[PDB]
């Protein structure tokens, strides 16, 4: 009887103020994560506490590789799509619904043209493009059958699927070539899954932070100026400035929009060199 | 400290349920009309109603043409107006919804005519806002920072529909491609100031049945109909927030994925 | 023997877009503004490598009304623009609207008539002009029997490709460009049945009259006018004849950077 | 001393009219193909007997799988070294590589909703990713290596790389996800490549047609209905059509032009249901 959200990458950052965004709206909120179990399971007992029953829990690599079955008798490897299918299902299973996915989970990392390996160059591919676009892709394709299946009469009133891309992939990050062209597949998901759902009542809409919650691993100096380039306050969003725009978008009151993104970065876009 | 929205036309449609959107969030709004002057003074009534002195109208002609006193008084002028009954009767404005905005065909197949429409479509749509943004940004800049708002929002409503023209409809789609540029030059200028600049683009929204009416409402993919008000002003209301005070420069569309669509 | 006419066209990118037209055998309407010297050599020049293959004509393009009936509008002066072409060849082929004023008008300080004379100049040049020239186009074509009329007609704009990026202080010419992006959109659909074709270029930094140079990803200068004027020459060519309704930049990739 | 280039899928349609469009322009064409060898073969032969030792013709599968291991005896080939070989094939021959046209592109439906399957489902992502979008990039990839690896004396003047985008994938094709996803893929390739690769003077544009040398399996009348829509001439484009406007973007007179697309589609994106 309550809504279900489920958001991937929710153990820190911008996931996290999701999750809790949603929390706060009333969603039941399963937190995925893949390497931040300590986070996660943490961020799951504060949202618990507050509300009983109302957050899990649930693992994956979302990278485009097949997983390890559980080295023995009598499995097959366990491909990203059923991976994604399950992360569906565990919402279902547990509180038998599903009305809000948040695409959140995403690597970021340097993938030049111009410069052990192999390795490198194989798993990253696999990874940015897994995390960034195929995941999401089957994610969709996993809550979408679902929805499809369920008697009209027992269906959500408000089904609402975010991707959380990035305003600033039109004026690429030098050296960031695969990370941007999954953020560009996902906005082609987020357009045509907006097309192709729109029967189903399922809205599928983005979110493209500028600067947000920036990694500050450098001289001050340089995060300073990095952050400086912001027209709007100078400086990179909080996690906050981001997920409430999530948490619209999932609201009743935006039940009309679909097929579109929100960029969030402070006129960031609107720079130049 | 109630803030003060003005928007321009406020009286019926898209424009009333935006000023009702905001009234509900506790501002004081200038209803903008030009001819709707029946529609603006009843609506201003229901406001009042409910809250007192939450409401105003204002008069103006909105076209890109220089008026009578019965000096002709240029658009400009009458932009600065706008803004000033804002700060006269309130003492401030800290919202500006630019929405007032002609809209009929300037085919280029089968000069009178075809002067007023360019000054109408033109000035509603493009000159009137950007005249619009220039007064209310020039009152910030002169209220002391200690006495500034600390919400400052100007939303422009466009169009989600101008990339893909509707045929015989130039000067309008000319007027929306301008407005669009403001949004995003004026975002950047006044970023200094705070204040937050951004489009609202409905697709199909409110239709008068003009007969037919089912055919355009049947290829929206998302419920097969056109949008009710509020499903456009709550977005605008949205972006006027406090949460949303880090997004400037943007447009969000709002209309049900029609400009997904190809023939 | 096509005709072309080129608004803007004594310097710079309207120049090298009058010769570049005028070598693949254009003969061309060059029109002018305040460069009467500069049009006139250019004419000259022209017709000295091919006689009768130039003419200049002069008219401001902002939407004010000036000269004597009685008051003349910009629409009219337009309008004459095109039927200086046609009185004087028969045709016109090819409108390329690149006449443009381009100078501040800030929001922020750092009146009025400065603001009212700076409205229906950068609105009329870069917008208001355009529109009314290529209605007067499309009447001229739409008038002639099709029997009788040009197999590859072709209307450029010149746009910018750095203004969903907008430079500061300059508003209303960038408000200007966007009014000009929905024309070229706009003209291109409704005139698709009288097979007019409409398309954008966009110039980056180009002949810059140092600082903003080096920030140009590719060779970090601006253009040249030829590298600008040859984009426009190949879509004004038979074998662009499939391209309408958009836009190509010329910038060097300066539009894929931040600050 | 001739300028060499690389046109995938060169076989038939667009990319043999490219490949043609160049070889008329001076150029060597090395003409890579996946399944049509009759073709490539026989469009090699006219090539070279215009002008012999001005065309090869060189098989890969662009799908993103491990193949060809040296029956075997050994190690699965990896799509990045299948492309790689594939530029190395220009060097090797002739000695450069100036020009790279990303034409192969598979295009079929990947319904997201219901009424071989999965491995079809697997083998549908890595072969319409791999060949609209992760061998392009490996394809720069190798490409900007050789440029990079080349004394600066011994450097070609006018390179140039081509991306076969898709001008109507902001108003998505109904079932066609994937294939949507790679083009915006393929998009932000672009733009990235284009930004990394201006300091080698490498220019990286797109070409987006529109409807092009239509498929007519169908009804006459539903074919006639979808080229009506085209409101230029109400018909698809001839190859040509397309071609040109690549072969321009190679030109000289182009090379100010980089990070850019040009839509080629006869107005047909302007277009609304
Ligand atoms: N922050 C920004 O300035 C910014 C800017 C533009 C766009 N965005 C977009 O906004 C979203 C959130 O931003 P963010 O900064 O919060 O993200 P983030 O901190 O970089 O990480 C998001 C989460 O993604 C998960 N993830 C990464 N690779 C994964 C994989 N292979 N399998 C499963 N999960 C994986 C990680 O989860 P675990 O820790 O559990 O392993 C990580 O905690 C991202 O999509 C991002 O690209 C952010
Ligand atoms: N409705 C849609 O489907 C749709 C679609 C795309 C975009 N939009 C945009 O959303 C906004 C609102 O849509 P709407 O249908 O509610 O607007 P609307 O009914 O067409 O008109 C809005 C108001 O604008 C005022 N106006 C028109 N010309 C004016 C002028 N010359 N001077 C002063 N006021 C003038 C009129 O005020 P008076 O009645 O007082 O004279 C009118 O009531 C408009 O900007 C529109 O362009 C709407
Ligand atoms: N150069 C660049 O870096 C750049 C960048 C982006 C876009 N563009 C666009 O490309 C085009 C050409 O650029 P450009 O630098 O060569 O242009 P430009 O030198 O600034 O000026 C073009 C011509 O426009 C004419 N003009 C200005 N106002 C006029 C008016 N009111 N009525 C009639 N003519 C008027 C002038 O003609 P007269 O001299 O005869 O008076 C001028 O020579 C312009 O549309 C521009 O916006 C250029
Ligand atoms: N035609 C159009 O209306 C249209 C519209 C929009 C965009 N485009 C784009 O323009 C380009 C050319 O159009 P087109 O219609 O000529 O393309 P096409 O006929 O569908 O096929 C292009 C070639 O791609 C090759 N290819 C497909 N999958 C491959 C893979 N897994 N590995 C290696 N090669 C593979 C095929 O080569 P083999 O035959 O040798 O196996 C095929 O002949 C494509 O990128 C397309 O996306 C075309
Ligand atoms: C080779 O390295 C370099 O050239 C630069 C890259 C940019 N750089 C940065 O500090 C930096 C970090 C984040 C930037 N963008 C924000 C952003 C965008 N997308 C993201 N996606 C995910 N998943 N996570 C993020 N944190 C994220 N951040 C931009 C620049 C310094 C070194
Ligand atoms: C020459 O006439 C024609 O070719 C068509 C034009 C489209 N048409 C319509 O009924 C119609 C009406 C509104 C349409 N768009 C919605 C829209 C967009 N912008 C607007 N702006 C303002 N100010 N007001 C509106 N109502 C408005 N509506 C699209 C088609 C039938 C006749
Ligand atoms: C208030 O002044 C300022 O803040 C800056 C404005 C930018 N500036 C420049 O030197 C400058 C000049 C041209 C720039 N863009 C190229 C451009 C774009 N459009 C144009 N349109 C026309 N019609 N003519 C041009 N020359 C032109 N140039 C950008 C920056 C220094 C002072
Ligand atoms: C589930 O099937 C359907 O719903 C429709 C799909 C569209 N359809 C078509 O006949 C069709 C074919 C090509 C269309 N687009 C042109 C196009 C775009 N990209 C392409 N890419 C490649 N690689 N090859 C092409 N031939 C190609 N064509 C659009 C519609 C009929 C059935």
């Amino acid at each position: 009887t309550v809504p279900v959200a489920l958001v991937t990458g929710a153990a820190k950052r911008l996931g996290r103020s999701i999750a809790e965004g949603l929390h706060a709206e009333g969603y039941a909120v399963c937190l995925h994560y893949h390497r931040s179990a300590a986070e996660a399971n943490a961020l799951s007992a504060t949202l618990n506490a507050r509300r009983p029953n109302s957050a899990i829990t649930v693992q994956a690599d979302l990278s485009n590789v097949a997983t390890a079955p559980v080295g023995a008798d009598g499995s097959a490897p366990v491909t990203l799509f059923t991976r994604c299918a399950e992360l569906v299902a565990a919402c279902y299973t547990h509180w038998g619904r599903c009305d809000v996915l948040v695409n959140n989970a995403s690597s970021f990392y340097p993938t030049p043209l111009l410069r052990g390996d192999r390795e490198a160059m194989e798993t990253a591919t696999a990874d940015l493009f897994g995390s960034n676009a195929i995941a999401p892709y089957f994610l969709i394709k996993a809550f979408a059958h679902r929805v499809a299946g369920t008697p009209a009469k027992h269906r959500g009133t408000n089904y609402s699927i975010i991707n959380m891309v990035d305003a600033m992939t039109n004026q690429p990050l030098l050296g960031y070539t695969i990370y941007t062209m999954a953020k560009g597949a996902l906005e082609g998901l987020t357009r045509s899954a907006a097309l192709e759902l729109a029967p189903l009542q399922i809205r599928v809409n983005g979110v493209g932070p500028g600067l947000s919650v920036l990694v500050d691993d450098m001289p001050p100096a340089v995060w300073e100026g990095h952050r400086s380039k912001v027209p709007l306050y100078q400086r990179d969003s909080s996690a906050a400035e981001v997920s409430d725009v999530v948490i619209f978008l999932c609201s009743s009151k935006a039940k009309y929009i679909t097929g579109t993104c929100v960029k969030v970065d402070g006129g960031y876009s609107l720079t130049r060199a």
